């Protein structure tokens, strides 16, 4: 017995809605079922395509009698415990889903075309036709309302940047696939349509065995290409409208799927891309709900993609956007506060060099969303080799020094950059990643400052005097040669950290 | 007497924003009423359609004068308190909309067709179709500035995220509609306008009656079919342009009306959304200004539809959007910070376990921004019965339980996740939801703690003797087993708590 | 002597920019301007278009010579003062825009048509086509970057959330009158490029002068129907491509100006918004390259357009974004919380009652955000008449109850809500906007609380007192009868205001 | 030896992502190499086609092989110091890209046409055609895989906001010159493969050799204008779909380069952005397959740009749109809370006022993300000399006048503002930039502040003492007479400042 966030079953539902994805990409296969052989001008049945989309079928759903039995063993939980009964687990599903998942699962066009056309009254390629556009009109419903519970099982738990784009150019295939082969049946019940009415005004005489294929019977009704004109169109006799490009290509007497696949598969997507623009109905109104009804979808899936891609390119783009806001930003504050130019281009500097070390990501609230220890081991990796180089930190344990890597900050400093200069108060204890720095001092000797190097060592000793809260003069003047990454230490951050240690 | 924000008006003054849909869905039936016999070269009347339309404008304009009334007993306020009174509600509104209410709602195509047109002067098929072309044109006005301030009435107070592009796909269908009525009106008047024309300059002799259509009468000018050629077109003749296949269809000559509504509605709906590509118009004016009307207005529809998708789309995807950005902000400071490949997917373990349980939800700002005793409500069903497990806390009242309830935070911890260490200063004291804690001690023996059991009770005895301010040194060691959920109470938080128990 | 955010030039720069799109929306005029009569097969002049273009050029080129003397008194700053001296105002003019905008404003095509056309050598006719599609073209370059430094002027200082559309739209109008007069003259010059071409190999002979009219002549090379066949094609002879419309439509014979711009308007505009789609082009490669010109330029202008709507659409839907996003996250953190349905429908409530009144504003932080005596009249007009009804307040000055207005806090309440219970100590004090209360003791009688009335009058006694720190207990339980609107005092903000009154 | 951050590479690898679209844009030129002479019959080769396009790879193909001597000299870093060392930088080099780099360079089309098709059996057209069109197959394979490492090279560090929608243009250009390429080489294979299966059934007989074209032989088979229709159509012969207007417009028999590039990159661009709208094809399946890829990659570039370009757009209007929120904000707070007009339209005005003086730029936040020397020399420009106008500040050093250049903070006042007014407690000093100040006392004498004075004098007498914590009480009362900048000081930093002064 599993529940619906168990690993068995997160993993084993999400072929369950791909298989529901390949059952609606293979009903419209049985559309491409009938034929017409248009020298005896009748209608018959491609054999060969009624196994292909039989097995096809069956092969998809024996995958969904699957969801029946791991629906029968899913996880209730309450109106914090699941229930691993039976019993009630088979009488909510009894209540909710389980017949239109049974329903949707039936083998109604393999089963009448094995059982009930070869034991039904009238023609068996009229028949055929018949029950398998309305079985798959029929079993259209269930096989589409056992998607949406399913769905609201996964939007309560794939996804990336691109897959709604991806799943709506899926979705461009699948429905140029449907609406291709509805346009396929319906240009064969068009040419049927007009055998019936002109034999039914018998000037010359029609029999109506011959509209129907039978393979005793050689030869048909030959006065039908006179009165349905195809190849050379008569629209006073019978307009054909949309479906003409389908009777005078003769995909609906070909079978060879392949060829016969393409071709309408290549209607649906041009015509749904164009959002029925070029359709050229005749007057019948079935073919106009059909050529407004391709109109509808075409432009309902456009506007997804349109806006399913700019979704896709504005997720890229955040940090970026956020940049770009903040450079205009500092224009139009200098050139309102009309600064100069040595000003401005520092502004520049600092904020490109932000721009290209952090890339708008701040890092201390990205630390302290974490847990403690987790952040413990980040700062104890960035900070602690650095804190050994100051000649007094050796001295304490492993519960001051990481109060010290809790207070590191880092610190960014272009060239020109000056840290400190002589007679300033030292608010920092700098603990240098990168760059070089010349100090200074007039009291002359110039030092320089490298890669794992410290400024600020006038302040540890202010913050351990147990003094004055005004802060050290600054016996250096410390600038930058470089690009500078730092780590920086505060005052009163080092002076916490001067009481636990005595 | 009654309020715009009163229940009865604010659920009926949207069935008047809806009736006034209806109401310009209905005004280009008219348009639909001029007929043209096409074996007498005569331009009639469809009198059936000619009571269709003029009863569907009946039934929804006795619908608005429901509004009228429903105006003379509304409530002005001020330059807090409403005007009851009347003789000023019925002052500011026949100062404001009261006679743009009623312009728009006048009978004045059902009047022109019972009235005036039996008592006018000329053929009574010529005055129907030019009084209803104008009529229509002259009460298109009022009907669409009623609509301005009836929706800035509800601007001042539906809506759901796919609302504006479904409303946006109904202005398909309504301007397709409203666009392919006026071009079976146009196409109409393109043919009398030929008829005219060839009768003005009568090599052929033509005799102007017999332009119109007049049962008594039976033939008209027969040459016509010469000068103003349709079935096979010339346009050294005349041009029809745009209007050639309509005259051609025999729309304009069909009474039959859903035939009629489907052929021209489609013809809107196609050359709204190619926004007037296919349109071959002729050199004739007033065609280029309704093909260029239809590119434009085509252009503007399709424009907001893409946007009102896009919106949708984006409606649905903020915190996951956030999400991802915060994925994108962990990696490359990861790999800027070079950190090693076991602190990386502890990272992103963290990152995702917390995802899949908030999805982005701060639930303290969340319960924050709630009432004091909603917020205390929530905070009792979720953490109280946590609470009374720690066999201390059930001394308290519901007066300091609820503090302690109130300065509960909700942590979260991934499996190998250490709670405390032995040596380490105690923080928080945790009351478990979810997971198992596997605790050690070397001072041995292993404990575990599960659902409802509580970490830090090394914390209460600190904070309660009224003691130093260093948190009490960790005995055990905690980590996690599996996904662990718990309700953090930090050291402050109960130090707080410990003044108010004596 | 003006500076540029002066308001007289901040108000008459924008007449400027609005006059140099009107310059580009007369400038193709010319192109309107060569004629082919047909009968004679000659090329020829409109006389009164000539006349149209070059008044309407002149009426828009003495508009910037008033920005030429605008600018030799405008004002220069520095590298806080603004320059108000002449010869350096005309001196920096002098060398970043003045002969861009002396390029721009010169009467070239109205010179070469008054001047220097009826001295040249040749015909008036093809020296007329030549010099004015030319100029055209050598004057379009400055005419397009002086729009360019003018536009950086005025992002230096309309806009409205429609805008943005509106102009886009107005772009497609102009880019189709430019488009459409270009495919006018191109027409006209491959119809010569074909009787040229027709008269250099005269196996029937042909006579140069007679391709260019001239009223003397009459008569015309007659042969020029069999090599250049227009209104039966023969691309054999000749492809005319995409400009065989404008020769069979007999647009480029006409003289009649609306009839001739509304057909290449209309043309400009069909292949657009088509972006190039139904353009039969011809092998000829400039043919091909001005198809392609037409299909990139309509596929950059229709992108802006979905752009520019979209901007539209969500500048109007932040807040209600805001609050659907909130609602998404209320719900799915309630059922992960498994809440009560007493409790999410009371959540429900409130965060719908909050939507209705504020509509996602945070009345605080917009104060907050205003001046100091902004902020005071503003809290001085809803929460002083308040105040005034507490029986103490009146005892103090408009020093102390402006430090009261300054904390009162607005808060909301839905029904069935409890504002305190009897036990509960009291944090706040309310003051009542809306909705009535009923309170109740049980120390019983049950009073009741309007719009002025005041709830919390316990907690003024314990802040004046100078007492304990505990707040008072509530003896009263008050709970909300309909939606409440209040303010809050809080019990550390009243204390703050018992420091100053003794 | 060099490092993938350092100058020389950075600079140089960009040159290499643009020589690797130079390089794409030129493998369909092998396709325009093959030539049908229509007069004889045969397939043919355009030799100075098939020149230029192994001249123009080459030259592209001798620019990547410097790439591949730039990866043996580049910088491994670790699994903070780089490699500089041979034998493990060529090898994880050989490892990674090495082979992809060499496959993608070899001169396998110009080696092909000089070696191998001279030493081949067969006609040399049919080898030519078969040769080019499969090496160009899989050569472009790592030609592109070679560019999705080098885009991962640049993803680790050009852009502005238009570059997105830039290339996306660019991506437009490449596309249609790929595809009309495609389509003109297949244009060529249809029509030879109609002239195959014609001689495969020679009712007329016909000769092998002459289908394809050496100049020694004269004259082909002339009877394949019959069996394959090209100038009139016959689609029971033989349907040649979308390749009929190549046949027809003589682009394949044309040996002029821009004549055949233009013709066939206009096809790729009117194809691509009509989405396949308007190809008819045949029946043939692999015909079928190239347009739905045209339909698809026209769909899924078409929604690019639709996205490339609303972000451009967007990004232009962050501040714009965050101005007419708190605008909508403002509006419906006012009218919510019913407040006088007088109180509304001073809201109104100090809203503008602050749009169009800081255009939403927060100048504290935007200093304080600035280095502690960056944001103090910023300060001494606008700050130090309005406090040196105050007679007393000019006692004080550079360390004590540096902290009250940074506590000064920008603030605005409209017209008719009151500063102070007489009996209010002085909260602020103000420095003042800009405006006129009306000040008057009743104790009467009104004075006048202009720029570089200063209000609030009385506070610095009172945060000098070392007195009372109340304010002084103004003995002025002070108002704006124009738009008014200031910088503030307030009491408790003023109150710092007095604490180093003695
Ligand atoms: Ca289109
Ligand atoms: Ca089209
Ligand atoms: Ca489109």
């Amino acid at each position: 017995i599993l529940d619906p966030q168990g690993p068995f079953l997160q993993r084993w539902n999400k072929i369950f809605v791909l298989a529901c994805i390949i059952a609606v990409s293979l009903d419209p296969l049985f559309f491409y079922v009938p034929i017409i052989d248009d020298a005896k001008k009748c209608l018959g049945i491609d054999k060969k395509m009624e196994i292909t989309a039989s097995v096809l079928r069956s092969f998809t759903d024996v995958f969904y009698v699957l969801h029946i039995i791991f629906q029968f063993r899913t996880g209730f939980i309450a109106p914090g415990v699941l229930v691993e009964d039976k019993r009630e687990i088979a009488k909510r599903y009894l209540s909710s889903h389980f017949i239109i998942d049974i329903l949707a699962v039936l083998p109604l066009p393999q089963m009448v075309i094995l059982i009930i056309i070869p034991h039904m009254r009238g023609s068996s390629s009229l028949n055929t036709k018949n029950m398998l556009k309305f079985i798959v009109f029929f079993q259209y419903i269930p096989r589409f309302i056992r998607i949406y519970p399913l769905y609201k099982e996964v939007t309560r738990t794939t996804e990336t940047a691109w897959a709604g784009a991806a799943f709506n150019l899926f979705l461009y295939m699948l429905a140029s696939h449907v609406f291709g082969a509805f346009w396929y049946l319906f240009s064969i019940e068009r040419e049927t349509v007009c055998w019936k009415q002109a034999c039914e005004r018998n000037n010359p005489p029609c029999i109506s065995k011959l509209l129907y294929c039978d393979p005793e019977t050689a030869g048909g009704n030959a006065f039908l290409n006179e009165s349905c004109p195809i190849q050379t169109p008569n629209t006073t006799l019978f307009d054909f409208g949309i479906f003409l490009d389908a009777l005078q290509s003769g995909v609906v007497e070909s079978q060879d799927f392949p060829q016969k696949f393409f071709y309408c598969f290549w209607w649906g997507l041009q015509n749904l891309s164009s959002l029925g623009q070029n359709l050229k109905t005749s007057t019948y109104i079935w073919e106009i709900c059909f050529a407004v009804f391709i109109s509808i979808a075409g432009l309902v899936l456009f506007s997804f993609l349109i806006g399913n891609m700019q979704t896709y390119l504005q997720s890229t783009t955040t940090r970026l956007e956020e940049m770009r806001v903040k450079r205009r930003d500092a224009e139009q504050w200098m050139s309102h506060r009309l600064l100069p130019e040595n000003l401005r281009k520092r502004i520049r500097r600092y904020e490109q060099y932000k721009w290209q070390e952090t890339r708008g990501v701040d890092e201390e609230n990205l630390l302290s969303n974490l847990p403690k220890d987790l952040r413990r081991d980040i700062k104890r990796h960035l900070c602690l080799a650095l804190l050994m180089r100051v000649p007094m930190f050796e001295k304490m344990d492993e519960q001051l020094l990481d109060a010290l890597c809790d207070r590191l900050q880092p610190v960014l400093y272009t060239e020109e950059s000056y840290i400190v200069r002589e007679g300033d108060p030292v608010d920092e204890m700098l603990f240098i990643m990168r760059g070089k720095l010349l100090t200074i001092t007039t009291n002359l000797n110039s030092e320089y400052l490298g890669a794992g190097d410290f400024c600020g060592e006038e302040l540890l000793t202010w913050a351990l005097d147990p003094s004055s809260s005004n802060l050290p003069i600054s016996t250096r003047t410390v600038r930058a040669l470089m690009e500078v990454e730092a780590f920086a230490l505060k005052a009163d951050d080092l002076k916490f950290v001067a009481s636990q240690f005595r």
